[PDB]
């Protein structure tokens, strides 16, 4: 039993479906496998220095250190790699933030971050993905992508039930479906890997008004389902009705003309939400071609995997984008790219997802003024031109920054 | 039995491994719904010309029509989407061109373009996608691509074995799974659509054949597999590794520095073709931001649908992409896009996909200057500005023709 607890400070408190956060909150961090070691520094900085700056010392956090990952390992015993114990303080302590985790490949370890997703029941992941002014972007007009994508996390094929190929569990789901089911369209069985895909109406609908519920808060334009449905009927297909339902039934949602399109009505602004729906190979295309009809996406765990990723690059933000996994009873946010081994301990490397979800953090916590300062300390030092090896070995003029050179140059825009 | 055979003309003849055109082939077309009814005739035009252009009169495709969607309704009768004779026509005239499909819905009939893939079996799905200058893209630098997918067809999710939410087919496949096959991860079996996802050694290794035989035969540099492994462990995973094994196995592959890209020679050239993999979710970036390291891709039915469009986008083909299926008694060559029935009989779309699929369809029939000339005539009108609708709403000072009339400006560049 290994962490330690700092001594002054407070539990992040739920009050029925609020947080009473102290103004001493202790906030979990797992440090982070690979680059997380430089990153997570510059985040611990550059936020340390947002709530000194906004609450004029008034608040403070009090970082608490756990570990999941490659430093479970050298920590506890050579094959954890996610205590028991980091499932409990996430929950108790109801906020973390981490850095990337590896996950040993060789071993029957799945991976580590779908792990504490699943386990935690973090079943929203919400990852905004918008263009910073000055950022290298491979694109003509990434200004106008502004877009908030809320990948179901707890189910679809991404769950991971599956199967070995020749294995006896692969060859009697195989011969359960051939006699019992009676299945015609595997065409080849012998030596067949097998997997399963989930859909169900609770896990999509509690998705899908978190989405509509974002856009009604933020007085946001359309929430989109994206789906493959046309061709998966009864999983995708199934999310996009289900996802109307909720629509029509929950926040009153009228028809438009001739529909399946929906006219909500933003409570507050009374302006209307619209509810579209596109199919999945066109939304990934729609994205570089008309970004601007796309505001609040939902979808289901794999479609939300690739449209973030693809819409991240969009707007050079392969490494500044943030993200997050809310849950019902606690929230951690991540920074959304992998190890990187090669340039680990180089202090090169970008901290930009990290430090945005902090900030993503802070404002959950409702430190507002923290946040905004964390967004502005970011929008001057890239249109600063003053940036780290990604940004500049792509943009003419930069001055180039190390990892936490670039943390600094954040504080000094603030 | 309704279909009028040209009299005048000959079947093409498959002589073990080779094809044996006539000078007079008799290819069957679909003419397609919505708009396959303005697209199909720009394309029989353009291609009509094409081979009297190059073979100087000695050559003469019979065009044979034949039918699917929409039209087979209105032809035989008002249930019937998939005649039985259909099957039997592409497979035995070896050959078949084919504008769009429409699918109905309200009434069983899987996505119709899928149903000819799996009945037919035509397993590799080749999709080139490359940059026609001139062409409007939203991207910064779309020379650079020049890449050949080779989504597999006959399985992967997207072969629809998936059971509705509630029903006691779904309600048993569940109960199975949580009792006999100790299945503890879905969340959420109360009304859960479950989906069936297939993936063999054999679909696997003949598809990953084909894209190093091509790469082969064409002096490619690399074959990229991408898969979305790393969570898909025995089916996307495994396509991997098959991909890998029968690189290593059958092309003599090896091991370049520590792995696990192989360099398989080219018997021809003497070159060394790479065989890399990338995961599927950072392919979708690669390819706005490095899209220079790809050249020939093979992936699973799913991602191969979604990397195709992505990927048509970024080189403004939209609706110029052309494609394949090509199976091993058959190859049926179709429009990339669908019906559009706002803008069908106004003779305004872009028939570039299917004129482009006649194109891949003359260059395999052995037809190689007839293909040229086509290749010329595209690549002429797009540079020449004297273009169609939705390349001209984004290109200055660019001429405006009708679909018929681009067909005809395709022709006078030949
Ligand atoms: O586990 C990882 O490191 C990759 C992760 C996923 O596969 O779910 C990812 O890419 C994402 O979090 O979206
Ligand atoms: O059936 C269709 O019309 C869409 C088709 C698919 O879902 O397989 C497609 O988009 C493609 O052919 O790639
Ligand atoms: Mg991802
Ligand atoms: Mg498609």
């Amino acid at each position: 039993s290994k962490v330690v607890v700092p001594a002054q400070g407070k539990k992040i408190t739920l009050q029925n479906g609020k947080l009473n956060v102290p103004e001493n909150p202790i906030i979990p961090y797992i440090e982070g496998d690979g680059i997380g070691v430089d990153v997570t520094p510059a985040m611990l900085k550059v936020v340390d220095a947002a709530v000194e700056k906004a609450y004029k010392g008034e608040r403070k956090i009090s970082w608490m250190e756990i570990y999941t990952g490659e430093k479970s390992t050298q920590v506890y015993g050579q094959d954890v790699w996610l205590p028991a114990e980091t499932l409990d303080l996430i929950r108790e302590y109801r906020v973390a933030i981490k850095g990337p985790l590896t996950t040993p490949v060789g071993g029957g370890i799945r991976s580590l971050n779908v792990a504490l997703r699943q386990e935690l029941d973090l079943y929203i992941c919400l990852r905004p993905v918008r263009y910073y002014q000055g950022t290298p972007s491979p694109v003509k007009h990434p200004e106008l992508t502004d877009m908030v994508i809320f990948r179901e996390n707890s189910e679809d094929i991404y769950a991971g039930i599956e199967w070995k190929a020749d294995s006896a569990d692969a060859e009697k789901v195989i011969k359960f479906l051939r006699e019992e089911m009676g299945v015609k369209k595997i065409r080849f069985p012998e030596h067949c890997g097998i997997g399963i895909k989930p859909c169900s109406e609770e896990g999509t609908k509690r998705l899908v008004r978190a989405a509509i519920e974002y856009a009604i808060a933020n007085d946001r334009d359309s929430v989109t389902l994206v789906h493959m449905g046309n061709i998966m009927k009864f999983t995708e297909g199934a999310f996009k009705d289900w996802g109307y339902q909720l629509a029509r039934e929950e926040f009153g949602g009228e028809l438009i003309d001739g529909g399946p399109w929906l006219k909500v009505k933003n409570p507050n602004t009374g302006k209307e939400i619209v509810i579209k729906d596109v199919i999945a190979d066109a939304f990934l295309q729609q994205i570089l071609l008309r970004p601007a009809e796309y505001d609040v996406i939902a979808c289901m765990n794999l479609n939300g995997d690739y449209i973030s990723d693809a819409l991240a690059a969009q707007v050079g933000g392969i490494g500044i984008a943030p993200g997050a996994n809310i849950g019902d009873e606690c929230a951690l946010f991540e920074a959304t790219h992998g190890t990187a081994p090669k340039y680990a301990g180089q202090d090169k490397v970008n901290p930009g997802s990290i430090i945005l979800s902090a900030e993503m953090m802070l404002r959950h916590m409702g430190w507002t003024e923290a946040a905004d300062l964390i967004v502005k300390g970011m929008e001057g030092a890239i249109n600063a031109k003053t940036v780290t090896y990604d940004f500049e070995r792509l943009m003419d003029g930069a001055k180039l920054l190390k990892c936490s050179e670039f943390g600094d140059a954040i504080i000094e825009n603030m």
